[PDB]
């Protein structure tokens, strides 16, 4: 059968890949931008490549392989080191100067550590209908006794660093019982490696994708026709016997299937009319997931002047707005000398700053880091590097979340087939949502759906 | 029987009441503060009174009287002044000064009325379980066809305005089904009236418990010992033949029953110790529900540099950063040539403000005020008021809010009685929690189901 | 709780008793027509009271007691006969004149038969999704080894009597899982007995309804306010708090909760307008399940011109047009003096006739019955009774079928509430659909789920 699948970011690429083991090779993949890899995606910043996408391989040293670290660490060898968040008791800033005692600070910790373990224990009892979840927030009441969660600027940071910085939505948001614990760590186990190489943690999609789609032999560069770039699908019409897909430039292709591999937020936006519409069912489990948004504030300076040394890779500043400019990190390993910072924020400062320009955040940004360093002549950012993930129309977020109120069930109506549409992608990681190894695994996951269907009609 | 209730605020004082009807009179009401009263109190601010709480009398001319509106409206005559809000596209600031056009705003707050009015008919058909709820974001989503909310300045302030400032959290940690459409407007009807009398709001539940307990001839003043101020419960035992409560000062009282009319708020805090502790299923229900907090910051100066008349009483600032110093009510009315502002936060802003100090939050004020105003000349208030709900202890909070993830069932859980104990508050009604008139409808409903125990001896639940 | 239930045939009757009994009394019953019974329903007709809609009490000696059995045989006694089908090879008349030999005909039945018993084995391995089902014509052409199904006058009249006079509709549209065997004989019993009493099936209904609702102590009329005829309602609009009802007349009622018992054919009909529309997932379910038609066309003699006798009460017409007045009934043993018979016609031929006048249709009759007795002077039949239950706006059917293609979950679908609305009827009975049995026992099964919902808060899921 020929099958066009939309988008050529890891879920795309890996589905691709799968058919063509199965022996579907008749395929088209229509990618928006002038580049595969989508999420995952380096860029020129002070004349050093950084990740302005995925970063880190997460799940590692555990009882089971993630599959892409084989491939970061062994295959490609890219350049990477684990990080260790251990010394960040040594590394919360006061929102007027200096850091925090850190032995008060470590104690916060431990109490954020033990009511997020507890609120483990608590999970595994729920029911698997999803009837009992709740927000992480609401478990922290339970297990602190308060009618408040963290709510000092210290004990915030914290919990903005346990959750937010992973699932980049509060935990007022986020279900319990589908993110903590979670499989990822779960299963891979409990390391992150940074990945910091100049070919870039895309390298990954692109040593996958050649094993299929044919290269240029002294460029190495793709030049299957089964791949165009620049096609951005605006229409998916489809019936019992086939689908027509039509592109932005007015190109119209036909097929017997269509995957789709956009993410949830291109899914939520409209920028793909379905027809007809998709039905019901499967328009509020798309509407009810959340797609979530991480922005990486890069910035260079003319000279040094935090802590470097060990311990001193991350840190927190402790602002009274929650969420403000507050985890840092510093790449004395990474990129030596080049005086480089970088600073997370996400959701609701993610929206605000996406719409403000790189001047007027670089200045707020140069106010919180004079407070945090009083005694030091700070100098004012060289280059500033605003990721705007959600605003592009290719990508409207940067990973989903899972929100308390859906349950598994509803969950999974995101990964169901409409007819001959296919989906895939990170948002139908049956237990990887949000990750790198989610969107692969996603691939391959939906392609077995379509060939069961397609080639021993069993659907 | 002997039935002490556990607070004196508009519940309990409703709750104590409807029990002396059914002619159950022997009743000790402890209350923790040196009034009554609670969440419904005057304050005096640079010279008038002012409410630190409730202020309104929400869902009045529709189809069903709002009980609370006859005793303000007609038995006691309280001053008040129905809300129009019908001019706020005219009323909305740049972050940067000056108020945005008219028409411009018009539409926006057509198409967010227009999202929520597809969201009530969707509510309808949810299944009543509460297993297919969603939060009202969710619901924006499916109807705009974007993954985000209200997300420009113009369009979060008429968000904000539209749910937060009813709620008191913001639309994506609030439940659909349970608030969008909301029976108390539904049922008693969309206006509103605020209340600005000298006497307060609470003059109500003074009237309530008038029509029960012994009061002064000449002051008026209740002198019934029945009721016992400046008694904080510290701990509750309870038995199959009785309970004994214990007070902060020592007092210990003993009773056939015991009605808890203390907010959601004192209830996760632990204040009160139950003897032996309350069920698990019980306290899971007590902490999953919200306990919102609602801040009404006043400030007085020494000129006015706003604008007043037709539409002004409300007015908005449409700031990048979601909620902050966000709605605004200036007093032409009710206080007359008073010069005083009313700025309203909640949630995470209002946390933040509690815990830094009156003098700080002025001067964020200040700045707001003075981009909003950049043409006049805007002297710095010379007075503030900041109530601090959150932090008190005998409230915690201001209201409760219905969240994404409580269902029929645990909402049902957090009402029920345990043993002899049983619970009452605008968190326990049915249909209009976060209300004055709730709170008082929850104290009838809540002894009438004691009664039927003690009179009737109809002890089983649901 | 205020509950408004929709109709008063058996199943509104029987939930509402239900409901009364769990002390929900606080009841609003509306009936379109002016007189309770639905489907239950006499008339006179050549001076005797026949039935226009169910005649028997099906399912009756077997291993479970059919709940309808007991009131009919016992509490009332209504006059009844055990309807005994096995003279049938005797009585099959061909196309132009004289019975079939007997012996032929008992070789066709015995054949049809043993392909049924097949069928139930086949029945029982299929898959519990519905994945494997398939029409009973598809059973029967893999027992048959043939590419059709009862393809001769004979053998098409045993299978329209075995069949479509059960189910009003052909085997090949009726699933065979659901239908093959049949609950109803499985677990009440294989016998069926005919009521034939002045005062009507309909009395087990004015049986119920008197157990709850006041009785005029004279007229032993119901006088109950809670019972209000002539009510046709239009429209019923629904929130999450509660729902509003409006009737034709134009009256408006208000309640907590309804239960809708108008028929499958009615709710298919644009009759009832629900406010929002109900959910695509209800209304898919609605279109699916089909509402059949079953009539009885009654005629009155002069003198009668057929057989009586031992097996003479059933007959059939072999006609070469399927179901062409196939399947006769003659009442000696039930309305002696009276020279009546009765032919049933369904599906197809029910709709031409109810929409063709009743004198068009005598005349076809009369052609019928002159060549099924060509030796005798046949007379002109001097009254005749169509009952057009299809194109009655109240009803749309008689009784709806289960279809291939629709598997459990769907037609549970059928029974499932939307927020506040509850459905019940026949066609909502777990394993009855069809029957008055089934009509009884769905109205309690429905009633005890709104109990649960609404007294204990415990809103069953699935
Ligand atoms: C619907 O209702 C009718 C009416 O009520 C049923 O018929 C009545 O059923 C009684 C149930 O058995 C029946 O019973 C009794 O009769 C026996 C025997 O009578 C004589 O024989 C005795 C022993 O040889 C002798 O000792 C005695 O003196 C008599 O000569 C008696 O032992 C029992 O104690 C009892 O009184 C009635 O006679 C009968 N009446 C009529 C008018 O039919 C009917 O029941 C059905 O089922 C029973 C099992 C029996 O087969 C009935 O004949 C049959 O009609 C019932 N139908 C259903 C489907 O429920
Ligand atoms: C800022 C950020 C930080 C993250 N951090 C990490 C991390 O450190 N580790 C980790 O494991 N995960 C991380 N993630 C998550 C991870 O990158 C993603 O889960 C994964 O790369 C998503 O892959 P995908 O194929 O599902 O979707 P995408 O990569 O979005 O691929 C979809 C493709 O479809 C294309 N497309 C969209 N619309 C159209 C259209 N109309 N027509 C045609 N093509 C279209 C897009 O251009 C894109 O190429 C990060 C992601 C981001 C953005
Ligand atoms: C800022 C704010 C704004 C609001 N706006 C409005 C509005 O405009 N309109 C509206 O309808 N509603 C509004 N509300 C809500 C309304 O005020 C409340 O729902 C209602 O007043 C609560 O009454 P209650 O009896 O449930 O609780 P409370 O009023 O809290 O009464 C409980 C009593 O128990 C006492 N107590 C607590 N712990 C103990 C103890 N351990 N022992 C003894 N006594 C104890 C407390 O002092 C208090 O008197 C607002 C409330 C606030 C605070
Ligand atoms: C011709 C025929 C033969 C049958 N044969 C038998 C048999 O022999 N044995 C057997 O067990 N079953 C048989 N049945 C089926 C059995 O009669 C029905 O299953 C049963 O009586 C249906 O009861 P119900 O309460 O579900 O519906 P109904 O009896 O239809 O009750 C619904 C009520 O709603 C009223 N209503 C409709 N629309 C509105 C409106 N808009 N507003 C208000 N009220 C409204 C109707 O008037 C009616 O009274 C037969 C039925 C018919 C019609
Ligand atoms: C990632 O890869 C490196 C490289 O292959 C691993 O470091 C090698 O590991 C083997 C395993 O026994 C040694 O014999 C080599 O000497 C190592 N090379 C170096 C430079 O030490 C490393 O352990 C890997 N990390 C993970 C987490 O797999
Ligand atoms: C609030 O109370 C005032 C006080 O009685 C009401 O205004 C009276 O209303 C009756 C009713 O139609 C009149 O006959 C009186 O003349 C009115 N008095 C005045 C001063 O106008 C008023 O309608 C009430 N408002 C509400 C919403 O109930
Ligand atoms: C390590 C580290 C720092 C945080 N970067 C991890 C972001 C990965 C996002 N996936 C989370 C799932 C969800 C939602
Ligand atoms: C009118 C006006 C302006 C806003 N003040 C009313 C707050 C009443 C709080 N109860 C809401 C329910 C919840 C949660
Ligand atoms: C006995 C006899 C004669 C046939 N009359 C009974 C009709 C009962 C209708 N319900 C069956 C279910 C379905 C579909």
């Amino acid at each position: 059968p020929r099958v066009i699948v939309v988008g050529a970011g890891m879920s795309g690429i890996s589905a691709a890949k799968r058919l063509s083991e199965a022996g579907i090779t008749d395929l088209l993949i229509l990618e928006a931008t002038d580049h595969i890899g989508g999420r995952m995606h380096k860029t020129n910043f002070a004349g050093i490549n950084v990740e302005l996408g995925a970063n880190w391989v997460e799940g590692v040293n555990g009882g089971k392989m993630n599959p892409i670290w084989p491939i970061v660490n062994s295959t490609l060898k890219l350049r990477n080191f684990r990080s260790d968040f251990d010394y960040l008791a040594q590394n919360v800033y006061k929102e007027d100067g200096g850091v925090y005692d850190e032995d008060y600070v470590q104690k916060r910790i431990e109490l954020a550590d033990s009511v997020e373990e507890m609120g483990e224990k608590l999970s595994a009892t729920l029911h698997a209908s999803g009837r009992d979840d709740m927000s992480i927030l609401a478990m922290q009441r339970l297990n602190e006794h308060q009618p408040n969660g963290p709510a000092t600027p210290v004990d915030m940071v914290v919990d903005y660093y346990k959750f937010d910085y992973e699932f980049a939505e509060p935990p007022r948001v986020t279900s319990l019982q589908n993110t903590v614990p979670l499989a990822t760590f779960s299963d891979f186990g409990d390391d992150v490696y940074f990945v910091a190489d100049q070919r870039g943690y895309e390298a990954v999609v692109y040593y996958l994708a050649g094993q299929y789609l044919k290269t240029d032999d002294k460029s190495g560069k793709i030049v299957d026709p089964r791949l165009q770039l620049n096609k951005v699908v605006r229409e998916i019409k489809y019936s019992p016997g086939g689908v027509t897909v039509k592109t932005e430039d007015n190109s119209v292709y036909s097929a017997d299937y269509v995957m789709v591999s956009a993410s949830l937020g291109v899914l939520q936006s409209d920028l793909i009319q379905f027809k007809p519409k998709l039905p019901t069912w499967k328009v509020r489990a798309i509407y009810q997931f959340d797609m979530a948004v991480y922005t990486k504030i890069f910035l260079k300076f003319p000279r040094k002047f935090w802590p470097e040394g060990k311990g001193r890779e991350f840190f927190l500043y402790a602002s009274s707005r929650r969420g403000y400019y507050g985890v840092w990190q510093e790449f004395e390993k990474q990129y030596p000398d080049a005086n480089v910072l970088l600073v997370t924020v996400t959701d609701e400062e993610s929206r605000r700053i996406e719409q403000q320009s790189d001047e007027q955040t670089k200045a707020e940004i140069m106010q919180v880091l004079r407070k945090m360093f009083p005694g030091k002549d700070v100098p004012d950012a060289t280059d500033i590097l605003v990721p705007r993930w959600w605003s592009d129309r290719f990508y409207k977020g940067t990973f989903s979340n899972w929100p308390v109120g859906v349950n598994r069930y509803e969950y999974d109506q995101l990964r169901a087939p409409v007819g001959r549409v296919y989906f895939t992608g990170e948002h139908t990681s049956e237990h990887y949502n949000g990750y790198v190894h989610g969107a692969y695994l996603s691939g391959i996951d939906s392609a077995e759906i379509l060939i069961n269907c397609a080639q021993k009609k069993m659907c």
